[PDB]
């Protein structure tokens, strides 16, 4: 494989969309990769990991507990919900609820944990108090996945995505306790995970949450390192491909073959 950059570039050519991508130190920050950084793109369902973090503070501060119960109605739910469709009579914990929605991408889920924490316009303001001044969440699962061209409305940057995963899993904003849950909650991805792993070399760590939308819209945000390590966060958008799902994935793949190909960097 070209290196990262040139892998990168090469994916735009093929696909005829743009790429974002950040590759950065877990323990430090550092950036090490950057390109389109601080261009915006729709987050997708990537959106569902901030989402947990602002349900994780919550709990910290002790207005929110994971083992509390909330029922839902029929009516509630929205396209895709794989997992709260089948807990209609007996309801979900707040912690099942982030399960569900980082490791199945349950957009019922999502949508129910987002009226907790006050809508797009709560989870915007939780974005803004740890420092984030770029992220917006605007609506609600399904609509958020429109990926309109020109529209800033539920968009992050590679650069803003990168920063505000470090802080929640890393800068003791959240307890140890609740770092170690959103971590957990991303190594258990079954949407990708498993098929991830079963392309990765062996030594190679992936935690991962994926998103899909609308007029090619494809992400992935990632913990990827080897020595079965988080060493690093990997955030890579698309948008604006006409491309099949699957060559949108390979390229995806293909920007991950290029890391670990030139890792030491
Ligand atoms: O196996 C050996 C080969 O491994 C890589 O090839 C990769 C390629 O770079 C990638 O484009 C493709 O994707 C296949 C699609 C896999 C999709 C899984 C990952 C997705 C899942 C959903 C979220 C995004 C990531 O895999 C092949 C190997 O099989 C190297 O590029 C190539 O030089 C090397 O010789
Ligand atoms: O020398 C490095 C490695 O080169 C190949 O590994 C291939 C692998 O056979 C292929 O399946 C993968 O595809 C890439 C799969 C990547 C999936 C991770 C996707 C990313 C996306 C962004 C977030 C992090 C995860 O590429 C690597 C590197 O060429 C060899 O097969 C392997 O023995 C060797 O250790
Ligand atoms: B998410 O991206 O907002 C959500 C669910 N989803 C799909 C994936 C994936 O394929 O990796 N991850 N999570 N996306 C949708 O529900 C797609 C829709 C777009 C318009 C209506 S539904």
């Amino acid at each position: 494989s070209p290196q990262p950059l040139e892998q990168i570039k090469l994916s735009e050519s093929q696909l005829s969309g743009r790429v974002g991508m950040i590759e950065m130190d877990l323990a430090s920050g550092r950036t090490l990769t950057a390109w389109r950084a601080d261009e915006r793109f729709p987050m997708m369902s990537t959106f569902k990991v901030v989402l947990c973090g602002a349900v994780l503070a919550r709990v910290d501060a002790g207005d929110e507990q994971l083992e509390r119960k909330i029922h839902y109605r029929q009516q509630d739910l929205v396209d895709y919900s794989p997992v709260s469709e089948k807990h209609l009579a007996d309801g979900m914990t707040v912690g099942e609820l982030c399960a569900a929605a980082i490791t199945m991408s349950d957009n019922s889920a999502a949508n129910l944990l987002l009226a907790t924490v006050g809508g797009p316009a709560g989870l915007t303001a939780f974005l803004r108090q740890i420092g984030d001044n770029v992220t917006r969440l605007d609506r609600w699962e399904t609509e958020l996945n429109e990926a309109l061209p020109g529209d800033a409305r539920d968009t992050t940057t590679p650069a803003s995505m990168a920063a505000t995963l470090r802080k929640l899993l890393t800068s003791q904003r959240l307890s140890a306790r609740s770092q170690r849950q959103l971590l957990q909650w991303m190594v258990d991805d079954r949407v990708a995970g498993p098929l991830i792993r079963s392309v990765l070399p062996a030594g190679w760590f992936i935690a991962d949450k994926t998103g899909a939308g609308e007029r090619g819209a494809r992400g992935i945000v990632a913990l990827l390192g080897p020595n079965n390590k988080a060493e690093r966060i990997v955030v890579i958008y698309l948008r604006d491909t006409p491309a099949s799902m699957a060559e949108r994935n390979q390229q995806i793949a293909g920007i991950g073959a290029a890391l670990i190909e030139h890792w030491q960097r």
